C-alpha cells in the first residue's frame, strides 16, 4: 500500500495494482491543500474514459479494469522517473520560459521532461540528463512519440466536444516485455481544459487560482464528454 | 557601440566588430560586482589561444584578429539567443538538477541550452522551445555537434596541461553563408577549470564563492597554458 498526494496504490498479486483516486487536491509544491467531495470519483471515471479511447487508438496503457467507484485495476510497471508534459497553448510555467502570453497558440506542440524528484522539486531536464539517469535516447524518443500521439487523439476528441486541450502531463513505465506503457492518470488534475467559446478553465487551475467551483468545473467536463450527469 | 557586463562590442564596417574585454566581473544575475585589474587582458589572450586551437581543429569561429591588448577583431554574426553549456563534471547549477555531488564524473558529457533573455533570467530550454523561438532541429543538432567537438578538443588539450575542464558555456551565430559560427568568448569567466592534482578552481568560481584571488587564479591558468608569465 502506498498513499500518495491524490491517489492510493494497493498491490494485488505481482502483475497488478489498485489505483484509488482520493478527494484530496494539492498545489504549489503541496503548500495549498483542500478536499473536494466527489473529486476522486470524477478523476477515476475520466481516466477510464481517456485510457479506453487511447487503447482504441492503439496506445498501450496500464489500464486493466475498474474496481468499483474510485478504484482502477492497473498493470504494475517499472516506472520512469519522469513527468512528460505536452503543451498546445501557452499557460502555467511555460510563461516563465517563453515571453509569450497566456492563450498564445503554439505553432507546434512542446514536449517537456521533468525529473520526478521531491528533494529537487521536479526540475525540467533534457535528453542528456535522462541518459545520466539511465534512460536511453531510444527510450526518450519512443516516450515523446507516444506523448505526441496521445496529444493528437485527446486534442481531436476534445475539440469535437468544445474543449481546448491546453496542455497535460503523462507518466510512463516499462512492462515485463520491456515495452513502454502509459501509466498514472489522465484527469482535470493532470490536464488543462478550456471551454472553446469562453476560454475558461475546466480543470485544476480553478483550485490553483481560485476561479470558482472545482467540483462544478470537473462535473462540467464529465458532462461535456459523457453526455450524462455525474451519478457518483 | 554596445557596452555589456564584461565586454564592449564596437562596429568597424559591416562585416566585423571589435570585442573589447573589460576588467569588470559580475555574478548571481549581476547582484555581485567587482573589478579586477588585468582580467580583461587575461580573458582576451585566453580567448585568442582557444579560438586559434579550435580553428586548427576545423572549428569555424568568429575570430579574425587582435587589435592590441584587450581587443579582438571578430566577424559580425546573426546571433542565436542561446547559451550552450557542456558539462563533464558535476558543478554549479547541475547540482540542483541531478542529485549528484560536486566533482561527480559524468558517464558522458551533458549539453544544456539556455535561452538568453534577461526578463526571464535565462531559463533552460529544450529543442521544442528552440523551434518556437525560430531555431530548427537541424540547427540545434549542428550547434550541439560543434559544442561536443569543442569539448573534446579543449578537454584533451587542457588535460595534457594538468587542467580538468569541468564545464563551459558557448555562444553561436550565423554568418552570411548561413553557416553556424562559434562566437563570444572562451575564458576562465565562461569555463570551469580545476587543477587535476588538487581539484581547486582556477576560474570565475574563485570570485563567485570567494575562494581566494581571482587574478592569481587566472594568471595561473595563463601560465599553465602558455608556459609564460603574464606580461600585460
Ligand atoms: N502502472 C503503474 N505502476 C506502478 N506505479 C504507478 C503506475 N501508475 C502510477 N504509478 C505511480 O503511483 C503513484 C500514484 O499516486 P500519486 O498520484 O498520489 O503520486 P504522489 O505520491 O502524489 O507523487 P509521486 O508518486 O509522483 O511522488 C505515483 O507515484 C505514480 O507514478
Ligand atoms: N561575433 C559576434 N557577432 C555579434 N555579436 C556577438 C559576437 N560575439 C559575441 N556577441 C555578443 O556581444 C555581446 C558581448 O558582450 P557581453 O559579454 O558583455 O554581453 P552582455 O551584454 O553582458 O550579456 P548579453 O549580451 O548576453 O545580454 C553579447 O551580447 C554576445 O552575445
Ligand atoms: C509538471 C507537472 C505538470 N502537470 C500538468 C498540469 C498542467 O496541465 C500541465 C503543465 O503544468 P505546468 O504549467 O508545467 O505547471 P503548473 O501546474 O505548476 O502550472 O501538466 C501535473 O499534473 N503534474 C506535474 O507534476
Ligand atoms: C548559463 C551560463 C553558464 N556559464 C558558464 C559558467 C560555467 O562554467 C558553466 C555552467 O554554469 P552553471 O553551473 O549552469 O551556472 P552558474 O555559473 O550560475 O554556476 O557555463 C556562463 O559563463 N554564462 C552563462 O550564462
Amino acid at each position: 500500500v502506498y498513499e500518495g498526494k491524490a491517489k492510493k496504490m494497493i498491490p494485488i498479486d505481482d502483475d497488478k495494482l489498485i489505483m484509488e483516486f482520493k478527494d484530496d487536491a494539492t498545489a504549489f509544491d503541496g503548500t495549498k491543500k483542500a478536499r473536494f467531495k466527489g473529486k476522486g470519483w470524477l478523476n477515476a471515471q475520466l481516466s477510464v474514459i481517456f485510457f479506453k479511447l487511447l487503447e482504441e487508438h492503439g496506445i498501450k496503457t496500464h489500464f486493466i479494469g475498474v474496481a468499483g467507484g474510485n478504484r482502477l485495476i492497473v498493470e504494475k510497471l517499472d516506472m520512469y522517473p519522469l513527468e512528460v508534459v505536452v503543451r498546445n497553448v501557452v499557460a502555467g510555467s511555460l510563461k516563465k520560459r517563453l515571453p509569450l502570453p497566456e492563450g498564445y497558440e503554439l505553432p507546434e506542440p512542446i514536449v517537456e521532461l521533468y525529473y520526478k524528484n521531491d528533494e529537487l522539486h521536479d526540475p525540467m531536464i533534457n535528453y542528456y540528463h535522462a541518459k545520466v539517469l539511465g534512460i536511453s535516447l531510444d527510450e526518450i524518443k519512443k516516450i515523446e512519440e507516444i506523448a505526441l500521439k496521445v496529444n493528437e487523439i485527446l486534442k481531436d476528441y476534445l475539440a469535437k466536444k468544445g474543449i481546448i486541450l491546453v496542455d497535460f502531463k503523462l507518466e510512463f513505465g516499462k512492462d515485463k516485455n520491456g515495452d513502454i506503457v502509459l501509466a498514472d492518470e489522465i484527469s482535470p488534475d493532470t490536464c488543462r481544459f478550456w471551454d472553446a467559446k469562453t476560454k475558461r478553465s475546466l480543470d485544476k487551475d480553478v483550485f490553483r487560482f481560485d476561479k470558482g467551483d472545482l467540483i462544478e468545473a470537473y462535473k462540467e467536463i464529465y458532462e461535456r464528454i459523457t453526455g450524462e450527469k455525474p451519478e457518483f
